[PDB]
């Protein structure tokens, strides 16, 4: 029942973040069992939060939310990063990985 690789895709952001302690990631991926799926959120000077889904298997797009302490200053060098994996583990075992560089933070 399962042929080929299992994959992940940042669909948004893309460009720009409002400034929030929530940051939404659309994340659209292909797992072929139950996975892990995992946004991060960056600035340029480090990682600022993140959130994990654990999805049954399947061809999907799902929104994660990412909660922060505060709202980001507005400005560039914001990064988006995710992954997929197998469930609870860490980045060690990524079966797939995409990032957004370049994003700003909007007033």
């Amino acid at each position: 029942a399962v042929i080929g690789n299992e994959s992940i895709t940042i669909n948004s952001p893309s460009t720009n973040v409002e400034s929030d302690t929530k940051v939404n990631v659309t994340l659209a991926y292909t797992a072929n069992a139950t996975r892990d799926i995992v946004a991060e959120f960056w600035s340029s000077t480090g990682w600022l939060g993140q959130a994990v889904k654990t999805v049954s298997a399947g061809n999907r797009t799902e929104t994660l939310t990412i909660n922060l302490n505060n709202a980001p200053a507005t400005g560039s060098g914001y990064v988006v990063k995710a992954s997929i994996r197998p469930v609870g583990t860490n980045w060690t075992s990524n079966i797939a990985t995409d990032q957004v560089n370049g994003l700003n933070v909007i007033p």
